């Protein structure tokens, strides 16, 4: 009989004494080492005073689980051990002070948002992606690639949309401070002011320019008459995105951006992101040039307070 730690956040940890003649399912149910699934395994003597993720079984691991994941989904710790073994395995190399991932299993729109994300300013509200948040910006990122396959929905392999990743991963933030009021006029219906706040203030699907955005664009009214253009905006970073159209990324103009090229849902995402100059990053292959033109699909802007002078 060998001593060992269950735990399902990795910071509480239980003394836990366990039979060598009985599978650890047998006794803990669904039990996991570093994403492996060993619930079908016998205990080896190797594995005396490791720490073991299992599923809860009590209240107590229920709301521990809670208060770390922020999810009472039962399938979320499994979900996330399966995408774990996978990227524990992948390779997360420096790209100009940026961690990257080297290309695998369909893996460039996980890169494209792990990217974005160095370059913004982001609070995640449940511990376990903010503490991984932290662990990946520091160079050791496959914890936190797992948690947001998981929390997407979306298993290793599968086709990735970086604009729908990034608006789930938005809402597992705080994003209350943040603030968009609109305007649109219409010949006939007149004048009408909205007010979005979270997720809906920071991204616009329509158009990539920022500066289309505050000139205003066409929108059709509710009678069939109109333009809407942004009146105030209050939030630390803005995503614009418009469907992969050629584009010409100016330096200074932007943060970063998502090049896509190829088919829909099986094409690739490359990074721009714009420093002293303009860098390309491609998994681990890293471009520079003054200037860039080609196909864009999101935009990322700062921002903190923008009033309209309209
Ligand atoms: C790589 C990939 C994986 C998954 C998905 N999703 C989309 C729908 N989602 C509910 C599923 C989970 C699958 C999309 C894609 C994908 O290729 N995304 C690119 C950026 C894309 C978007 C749009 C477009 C037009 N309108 N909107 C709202 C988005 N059009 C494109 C046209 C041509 C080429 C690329 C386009
Ligand atoms: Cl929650
Ligand atoms: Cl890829
Ligand atoms: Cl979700
Ligand atoms: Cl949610
Ligand atoms: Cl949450
Ligand atoms: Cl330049
Ligand atoms: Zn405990
Ligand atoms: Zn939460
Ligand atoms: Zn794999
Ligand atoms: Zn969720
Ligand atoms: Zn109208
Ligand atoms: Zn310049
Ligand atoms: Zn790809």
């Amino acid at each position: 009989t060998i001593k060992v730690f269950t735990t399902v956040d990795n910071i509480n940890l239980h003394t836990q004494v366990v039979d060598m003649s009985m599978t650890y399912g047998q006794q803990f149910g669904p039990t996991y080492l570093d994403g492996a699934d060993v619930t079908k395994i016998k205990p080896h003597n190797s594995h005396e005073g490791k720490t073991f993720y299992v599923l809860p079984n009590d209240d107590t691991l229920r709301v521990e689980a809670f208060e770390y994941y922020h999810t009472t989904d039962p399938s979320f710790l499994g979900r996330y051990m399966s995408a774990l073994n996978h990227t524990k395995k992948w390779k997360y190399p420096q790209v100009n002070g940026l961690t990257s991932i080297k290309w695998a299993d369909n893996n460039c729109y996980l890169a494209t948002a792990l990217l974005t994300l160095q370059q913004i300013e982001l609070k995640f509200n449940p511990p376990a992606l903010q503490d991984a948040y932290y662990r990946a910006r520091a160079g050791e990122a496959a914890n936190f690639c797992a948690l947001i396959l998981a929390y997407c929905n979306k298993t290793v392999g599968e086709l990735g949309d970086v604009r729908e990743t990034m608006s789930y991963l938005f809402q597992h933030a705080n994003l209350d401070s943040c603030k968009r009021v609109l305007n649109v006029v219409c010949k006939t219906c007149g004048q009408q002011q909205t007010t979005l706040k979270g997720v809906e203030a920071v991204m616009y699907m329509g158009t990539l320019s920022y500066e289309q955005f505050k000139k205003g664009v066409q929108i059709p009214c509710t009678c069939g008459k109109a333009t809407k253009y942004l009146v105030q905006q209050e939030s630390p970073f803005v995503m614009m995105s418009a469907p992969p159209a050629q584009y010409e990324l100016k330096h200074g103009t932007f943060t970063c951006a998502s090049e896509y090229t190829g088919n829909y849902q099986c094409g690739h995402y490359k990074h721009i992101t714009s420093k002293e100059t303009l860098y390309c990053i491609d998994g681990a292959l890293l471009t520079k040039s003054s200037e860039y033109k080609g196909p864009i699909t999101d935009v990322f802007y700062k921002e903190n307070s923008y009033t309209t002078t309209i």
